[PDB]
């Protein structure tokens, strides 16, 4: 009965750098899908009305992805956080 | 190519709640929509004063077939699912 959550980082990607972030975003990917409260990733790339790449995550809580963001790691962009007031399917 | 439209809305601080009453059924007329993959309505908290209204189709002609189809009677940002993993 947890408020799922949605990150959104907006990232600003030089025009030709696609392909290469796209390729880094593909292992990033890897390293937050079993997680635990992981529910999906998405990376979006602007057409139309944006200019920024945008870079979506959905988690069951917010406790759940700051266990997650504030845990060891190995070693402009905003984040937007917001509360999934309803989901419906396709 | 799977597409996301987000629908970003000015709302004012009281108007939310029903703002929220109101896309409970604008859901309805979407969730069995050809072409549609998924509705989210997102409540801002930090970085964002807009509330998000995001919607998932294949193609951008599935949603443009539903938009611009006949009816009974604000930025939009237009995305393209580069990947997606969940």
């Amino acid at each position: 009965n947890a408020m799922p959550v949605v990150k959104i980082n907006a990232i600003e990607v030089p025009a030709g750098a696609g392909p290469e972030l796209e390729k880094r975003f593909a292992h990033r990917a890897h390293a937050v899908e079993n997680s635990p409260g992981f529910l999906g990733f998405q990376l979006l790339r602007p057409v139309k009305g944006e200019e920024r790449y945008f870079v979506v995550t959905h988690w069951e809580s917010d406790e759940a992805f700051q266990a997650w963001a504030n845990g060891p790691a190995i070693a402009g962009a905003s984040l937007l956080e917001f509360e999934v007031v309803l989901d419906v399917g396709g």
